């Protein structure tokens, strides 16, 4: 309880490079302590460190210290004797198998439990420079010690090196080396990859179905036809900045659309609702099986309500402010890049700004909790998880929800457009369409940002380690000291990235079916990059235990429900499928159309709405034209209700709302049945539980 | 393990009238068995019963048998000695309080558990006529024995007597006397009554709001006025059976409608969604509180899959057939009663037919499970509960779903109506409207059928007991013998009645807001009737333990979700609120209407569709009239798309679908937020859990 004496056996030896034991070699190293003290704060830190070391020795730990060969830094070796291990294995409910004994992971967990009971406070307040366990050896080389297993080398060879990309994950080795959280993260990632392979082959089937009929989609042929889709002259998209345009750029746009907008995409969206349900249910079953195999189950006012309400209101205000900022920044970045290839540059500029404001968002997300922190790890972690996920959701998915549900959805007919305010003429979608723009944005996100994110993940920790080493034989503790410490909530970031990808896959799956395939390739690379940067660059973290992914499971459930709603809204409002269907059924018939049987020909001409120049009148300056046609269902000019919504408009909007209702109800019913018909715990797992 | 000897101490004594003990008086009676044997089957029954009694004696029980004073019926008293009770309280996980000992309820439960382990099989195969515990004393009189508590007398005086209808439920006494199942049923009933009081005062406020504005609803005044609602001549409701009618019966019909069809009803529907959410959440908290207080927490292939699928298919087929039978019988009973008071007679005829087919439905619901019975009580009971509830749901709620969502919804214009087949002209709703018919049906159900059900519950057990006694001092066993035995799933029927009432309250709350009040009165009477018939009429049941209401909780969750959907559909399709709203907002304006500002005057004339006689033509025979109007939004005759749906129809249907979408999404979001914001277990309950 007092700084009676210092760390015993203060001896220096760095000759053995890959020795995890002490100088005698009898006992291994379950933790390492780092401090620099030789150069009024200095004496206070010295006294407090001496007190802490004395407490550690008195509790039963053995501390042996050495100084860095490359001086002023002193490394202290921490080991738990046999008695300490036995007594804290009796205290901490550890599921030992009863028919050296403990793998180094659980030993380091025990010693960190001891440090917490008597550790992060010293490190945070500059007292201790670092404190960590040790790796077995260098990732690329076998350990010099024959006795010590070089399982880090094995994990680098068969699991982390890109050359073994196609091999199955040794999901038992990574959990026995790193811990249950890392192991369950990688198991969840692998299962997610398998389900993505299933959804990806189904989506490729749908894509090929839409590609084989690409030569028969009548509307796309008419758009490409110069005799039908060339005669149609459209109205300018913006004010005084766009000219009158025909419908022949929409030739290529609509070929790609007919590929990406057909019955195959709707079939795939229904299948994807089913597939999300199956993914969630079978992950519940796999999670139960992993819980059994790994034994993850272990155990160890008015003013306050007013403050909670005020903080929630402040968080909501901040979220709304960031929503507006993201929408404005993407609109103004598009405007900047106006004066394709430009999309990629705009995408990377938005990515850099998003990462800057993401760092800002992390800072504000810890600040908001700073004055309301219960300091209990589980609830604080879950609250921070929810808040950070809300922020990331806001950013990433607002950039896409603006295109899907807000862009072009609230404008008017060319005569008297919807003028917002002093700066007005709110942008409408591209000539290709809102759906094609959303598809291109999702493709850019998936492909380009997955590639660049994996490259950054590979390089940034490696770059930091390289620059740290830039500024001869070194022991294990010194080598581990020159490694990036994976800070607080590091695995949280990996889970967050994968949940963002899952939201991208499921929420907007009705736009392009290749999202599961693009996520499949990304995940196949992601397993290896996350394994490699954890194995080689980042310093080894103390193992712990987790029985599930955490708040990410409720987050995924909410994303699934929101995905049903969002896919219904995408097929109804963003997509053009329902107007085509309504024409083919109830407007190519004698009461409205002229065709005898239900067909699709003469659809583009009949859908578009005329607008003659009877309206400043900025349109006459653009050209000598007199009538332009726009993507709306108003009455023709000269009608008694001209520019007002006509019978066709309300028919189509009723069909859209009816489709939303029918699809949502049927999909929710099927999801309810599948979740009901699937036992969340497998029969084999029940049988082995009975034993 | 052999029939070595009979029941010891075979003596006859009936002098003591309310003696719960044996002849000696040292030991109380924990069970009574009924058998008659003095008159090949006889000797086998004698041998089997003697073996059963010998086994009971060997296991530790003491059995004394006496014959009835009024012969051939012999009653056997069953007592558990101190050693057996102690050893089985050690066996069965009983939470005895440590700072005669056991209350007779748990003693009876233990003895019944012993009988089951070594009782129902004998009763089923005529071996034992009946097997029951005994009550302490007569309900209306004190116990003759001074020492014995007269807690049945106390329950009658304070809780079962209708004179104490305003008292609090002695919810601890009823669970300590009857058991945890009955106790939790009555606790749920009391909490349901409290929440019904809340919903009832709110609904009375909404009804008052609709009743005060009864003189300001313009459309009802127009209907009543002979100048507007009298000149409108409507088409005959049926073919060759109904005449041309004006719109003046709809005067009174619309007065009542404007009372029951107003924004107050919509506000109350939203509030009822919130109230169902709060009811479920606070019942979860109350159930946790009762689990803590009462300590209810206790513990003690291809061919098969094909058979399960076949059984599910058979169940679905039977359900559909019963749906058809119920709709056909109600339609044909209405037809019979055609050739008000007639509704009441039709209601009671339907009630009699419903009870007959309910007996048949219980028979078929046990038959379907007989050949697939796992024989484990929990799963088989849950399956039977779900199937029987599905059947009762189909009956009760299909009689109303036909009126709401199908009657008059799929018909045609009077010229060439929807002719189904050889017998055709599908019936349209009454001149008052589908909503008024639904509200009248619900009022009949609630008021008349609740009063009649309570009267039947009071009389039928009492009448059966009277006729049984029809065919001088009688001891306890003989007194209990002449009582109606609450058979299998007896408590299930009470729960089913209350859940049917809950479904009527929640699913159709958008029709009339007095449903919560009518449920409140019914439940205040129901607590007393269920207490009285259980205490005085029905024979005592063996106590059991249950920590929740059972499958009724998932059933109520499903009913809540379906009630959100059903109230949305009722307000949209069955109710006329949305057409009125659409007229007032977007059809009393210059583009369509003539009025300057938004108003509701001239709504009835503008909504109805004209139809001149240009069609057999049964309409000319009925009268000399030439044009009639009908409740549809077709084009006027002579239009280029005459009798086809017009702009008004599609605008109205789009608004109906949009309201369904918006209301469902908002209500589900609010329910999600409230269930999230409310912890399922109370804070005080958590604090006492910590102790
Ligand atoms: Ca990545
Ligand atoms: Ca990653
Ligand atoms: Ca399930
Ligand atoms: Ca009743
Ligand atoms: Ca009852
Ligand atoms: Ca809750």
């Amino acid at each position: 309880n007092q700084q009676d004496f210092r760390t015993p056996e203060f001896e220096e030896f760095n000759g053995k490079p890959d020795s995890l034991f002490f100088t005698d070699g009898q006992r291994r190293i379950d933790f390492i302590l780092v401090y620099e003290d030789e150069s009024g704060t200095n004496e206070k830190q010295k006294r407090k460190r001496q007190a802490y070391e004395s407490n550690l020795i008195c509790h039963g730990l053995q501390l042996e210290a050495t100084r860095s060969v490359s001086d002023k830094l002193v490394f202290v070796k921490v080991h738990a004797p046999w008695e300490v291990l036995c007594t804290y294995a009796e205290i901490m409910h550890i599921k030992l198998p009863l028919k050296s004994f403990f793998n180094p992971a659980t030993r380091s967990r025990i010693v960190y439990f001891i440090l917490s009971r008597v550790i992060n406070r010293l490190v945070s307040s500059g007292i201790y420079k670092a404190a960590f366990p040790l790796h077995d050896c260098r990732f690329n080389y076998e350990s010099e010690d024959i006795s010590c297993p070089s399982e880090r080398y094995l994990l680098y060879r068969e699991w982390a090196h890109p050359r073994s990309i196609y091999k199955k994950q040794p999901l038992d080795l990574i959990r026995k080396y790193y811990g249950e959280k890392i192991g369950i993260y990688f198991a969840w990632l692998g299962y997610y990859t398998q389900m993505l392979l299933l959804a990806a082959v189904v989506g490729v089937a749908c894509f090929l179905y839409g590609y084989l009929d690409q030569d028969n989609c009548t509307w796309s042929k008419e758009v490409c036809d110069p005799d039908i889709g060339g005669q149609i002259l459209m109205c300018p998209q913006c004010d005084r900045l766009c000219p009158f345009w025909r419908l022949n750029i929409t030739c290529e746009s609509s070929k790609k659309l007919c590929i990406f907008d057909s019955f195959g995409t709707l079939i795939f969206a229904v299948f994807m609702g089913v597939w999300v349900t199956l993914f969630l249910e079978f992950w519940k079953r796999r999670q139960a099986e992993l819980e059994y195999e790994w034994d993850t189950v272990e155990l160890q006012t008015c003013g306050k309500c007013i403050r909670v309400t005020l903080c929630a209101s402040a968080v909501f205000f901040w979220i709304l402010l960031i929503i507006a900022s993201v929408i404005g920044i993407i609109v103004y970045r598009l405007s900047v890049f106006i004066v394709m290839a430009t999309s990629i540059t705009a995408s990377i500029i938005s990515h850099i700004i998003i990462m800057i404001l993401n760092t800002i968002y992390e800072k504000v997300a810890i600040m908001i909790t700073n004055f309301e922190l219960p300091r209990t790890q589980t609830d604080y972690e879950n609250s921070l998880t929810m808040k950070m996920f809300l922020f990331q959701f806001v950013n990433y998915y607002s950039s896409c929800f603006y295109i899907a549900f807000f862009k072009g959805k609230f404008v008017g007919y060319p005569g008297d457009p919807v003028y917002l305010l002093g700066k007005y003429r709110s942008e409408e979608c591209d000539p290709g369409g809102c759906l094609l723009e959303l598809t291109t944005q999702l493709t850019i996100i998936m492909g380009g940002k997955a590639i660049w994110n994996n490259i950054q993940e590979v390089l940034l920790p490696w770059v930091m380690n390289l620059i740290g080493r830039y500024k001869k034989i070194t022991p294990r503790w010194e080598q581990d000291y020159h490694l990036q410490p994976m800070g607080k909530l590091g695995l949280f970031y990996e889970y967050l990235e994968m949940i963002i990808q899952f939201g991208f896959v499921t929420l907007f799956v009705a736009s392009f079916p290749l999202a599961p395939l693009l996520a499949l390739v990304n995940n196949i690379l992601e397993i290896r990059v996350d394994a490699w940067k954890l194995t080689t660059q980042f310093r080894r973290m103390v193992p712990e235990k987790a029985q599930d992914i955490g708040a990410w499971q409720p987050i995924m459930q909410g994303i699934a429900i929101l995905a049903v709603v969002t896919n219904a809204m995408i097929i109804a409002f963003t997509s053009d499928m329902i107007p085509r269907l309504v024409y083919y059924w109830s407007f190519s018939i004698p009461p409205y159309g002229d065709h005898t049987y239900y067909t699709m020909d003469g659809y583009i001409n009949n859908t578009l709405s005329v607008f003659n120049i009877t309206d400043e009148n900025p349109y006459i300056g653009l050209g000598n034209y007199t009538l332009c046609r726009y993507r709306d269902f108003r009455n023709p000019p000269g009608h008694p209700q001209e520019y007002k919504h006509n019978i066709y408009y309300w028919h189509v909007i009723a069909a859209k709302l009816a489709f939303i209702i029918v699809m949502e109800h049927i999909i929710y019913s099927v999801k309810f049945f599948i979740s009901y018909a699937i036992p969340d715990v497998s029969k084999i797992t029940k049988s082995k539980i009975k034993r």
